[PDB]
């Protein structure tokens, strides 16, 4: 359960997804 920078951990999906917070 580790997400690379620029990605936010998603518990619903169970995987890391990209995010821009904008």
């Amino acid at each position: 359960q580790w997400c690379q920078p620029g990605y936010a951990y998603n518990p619903v999906l169970g995987i890391c997804t990209i995010t821009l917070s904008r």
